[PDB]
């Protein structure tokens, strides 16, 4: 079978660990636990095609931006999750982007937006202005919730498409 190296990457809070978690065991993590960094490996079948993803949960406290070279090198797509009630976590999308390509120093690399907390009346970023930055990068735009597991699966299975692509591609 096929491995692809994921890595969930965004600001402090947005729900990487909530998306990780609800993929990997059909729970939805409710308390906030900042994380230093897990790893997951998870055989899941996508488009008939046996996978083995290996999922790195990344750090999104400042004081950790800098394990980001390292993991920014090997990891071959991108999950790059933002809060749609959280602005700061919006604008820090590009900045993880920007670094992404520096560390790549590539135009194109694997990557999926994703806007989580969909559940929550109280958005700060509307849907156009996040179909509008992923049509900018080039990049699948996801809308998903941690809580209600909406949009999780597509997630992940999109980026492992866009792998599966660049690798066709390249
Ligand atoms: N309502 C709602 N809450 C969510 C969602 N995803 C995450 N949360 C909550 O937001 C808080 C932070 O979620 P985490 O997954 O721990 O955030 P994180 O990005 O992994 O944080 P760091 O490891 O510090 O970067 C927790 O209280 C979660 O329950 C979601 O889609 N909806
Ligand atoms: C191999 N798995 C058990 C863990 C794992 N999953 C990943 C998914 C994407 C990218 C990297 C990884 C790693 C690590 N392998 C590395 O080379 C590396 C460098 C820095 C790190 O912080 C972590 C890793
Ligand atoms: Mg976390």
């Amino acid at each position: 079978m096929t491995e692809y190296k994921l890595v969930v990457v965004g600001a402090g809070g947005v729900g990487k660990s909530a998306l990780t978690i609800q993929l990997i065991q059909n729970h939805f993590v409710d308390e906030y636990d900042p994380t230093i960094e897990d790893s997951y490996r998870k055989q899941v079948v996508i488009d008939g095609e046996t996978c083995l993803l290996d999922i790195l949960d990344t750090a999104g406290r400042e004081e950790y931006s800098a394990m980001r070279d390292q993991y920014m090198r090997t990891g071959e797509g991108f999950l790059c999750v933002f809060a749609i009630n959280n602005s700061k976590s919006f604008a820090d999308i590009n900045l993880y982007r920007e670094q992404i390509k520096r560390v790549k120093d590539s135009d194109d690399v694997p990557m999926v937006l994703v806007g989580n907390k969909s559940d929550l009346p109280t958005r700060t970023v509307d849907t156009k202005q996040a179909h509008e930055l992923a049509k900018s990068y080039g990049i699948p735009f996801i809308e998903t919730s941690a809580k209600t597991r909406q949009g999780v699966e597509d997630a992940f299975y999109t980026l492992v498409r866009e792998i599966r692509q660049y690798r066709m591609k390249k």
